[PDB]
């Protein structure tokens, strides 16, 4: 329907913002340092540790994710670099 | 609605299968040996690499994965230990 996802800068949702509302190949487009939190307000999508869709997954559902760790839990990295809204059915 | 997914003990949908409607924090629990191969027909799903959704993830979108390479883009490991249909809206 209407996927609308949001990425902090900053953990605690701080910090400048990026809005997104389709796929996004590399994060960094959109002028984003780095991811510090996340706000879905539509989901679910799956955002990847690198561009273009590549290395770890992991999961966004409507909610709040105040810290990279609120978003993954292999403690790999706090890395994201590009999101899609995940297919639904 | 009604999520379903199955796994397969081999790749190209080959040997044992097991099938999923619901949230498995243990696949072992099926009699799955290992995940050779999956199968959505309802999704989508998360699966884990530890049990208890816990690891890193790999989404599971309404469609076949008849390698270990087709949702781990990486030949990090082959494991899956748990699995979840992913929360929609």
């Amino acid at each position: 329907l209407n996927p609308k996802i949001i990425i902090f800068e900053q953990e605690n949702f701080q910090g400048h913002s990026h809005e997104l509302s389709g796929p996004c190949p590399n994060l960094k487009e959109t002028g984003m340092e780095k991811a510090g939190s996340v706000l879905v307000q539509a989901g679910p999508w799956v955002g990847y540790e690198q561009a273009n869709c590549k290395g770890e997954q992991f999961v966004f559902e409507k909610g709040e994710y105040p810290r990279w760790d609120s978003w993954t839990s292999s403690r790999r990295t706090d890395s994201l670099s590009s999101l899609r809204p995940i297919k639904v059915d």
